[PDB]
């Protein structure tokens, strides 16, 4: 996830190092997912 | 939307009753597609 973008993770997002996923992604909020959050998970709350 | 509490259109998205079905629409915003406008699309 660009570092520089900013403004690339949507919906109040931000790209950082996620250790979990030992990677550098978009950490979104909760309920929403996809590569730059772009997409929501009405399952999920 | 006469529905009482807000959310069924995700997104700034506006609800609107369609009578002839008894079903809910949503009016989603620009860039927003789905149901709900649950997805944003780039």
């Amino acid at each position: 996830c660009p570092l520089s973008h900013d403004g690339y993770c949507l919906h109040d997002g931000v790209c950082m190092y996620i250790e979990a996923l030992d990677k550098y992604a978009c950490n979104c909020v909760v309920g929403y997912i996809g590569e730059r959050c772009q997409y929501r998970d009405l399952k999920w709350w």
